[PDB]
């Protein structure tokens, strides 16, 4: 899609099996998501944000549905504060800024 | 033009009469712009992110250039590690998401 900036751009996502919202998020490095379950190893990890550092835990090669498009990778889980997919799948779904 | 994100998409600003590199932030709400001496009448803000909450002044009807495109809007001025350009001005800009 064309995805214009007057409203948030909320997409739905599928992770973990489960539907979620999350932003797509150009200013963002990595995907952030709210505490939830997924399956497998994960990593402690710390990221910093406009208001400082959390901590966050780290699952490398999740599959991830964004928008109707297969992305497989790095996802974190914590206290965001809302659910966001950044560039690190963004690339992946072929995500452009235009203008 | 079209900016992929692979990396941070920054970009040149000029605002308040200063150069700046800024992110084309299509997660922020509003504009973030690091701590410079702007004149005129403010008001005190709390934005919110990861990490939780900063305090800026918030500066109304601010002309600001971002990547040769006028644009005049709200610019929200503190202590941000980074200079972020939000989708108020993103929609001003002709701005869109595209995959
Ligand atoms: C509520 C949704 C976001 C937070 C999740 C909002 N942020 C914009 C983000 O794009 C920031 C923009 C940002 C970028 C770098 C540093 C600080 C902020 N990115 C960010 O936090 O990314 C983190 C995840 O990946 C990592 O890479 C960048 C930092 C990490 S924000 O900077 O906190 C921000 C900006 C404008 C706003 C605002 C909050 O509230 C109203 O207006």
């Amino acid at each position: 899609p064309q995805i214009t900036l007057w409203k948030r751009p909320l997409v739905t996502i599928r992770i973990g099996g489960q539907l979620k919202e999350a932003l797509l998020d150009t200013g963002a490095d990595d995907t952030v998501l709210e505490e939830m379950n997924l399956p497998g190893k994960w990593k402690p990890k710390m990221i910093g944000g406009i208001g400082g550092f959390i901590k966050v835990r780290q699952y490398d090669q999740i599959p991830i549905e964004i928008c109707g498009h297969k992305a497989i990778g790095t996802v974190l889980v914590g206290p965001t504060p809302v659910n966001i997919i950044g560039r690190n799948l963004l690339t992946q779904i072929g995500c452009t800024l235009n203008f």
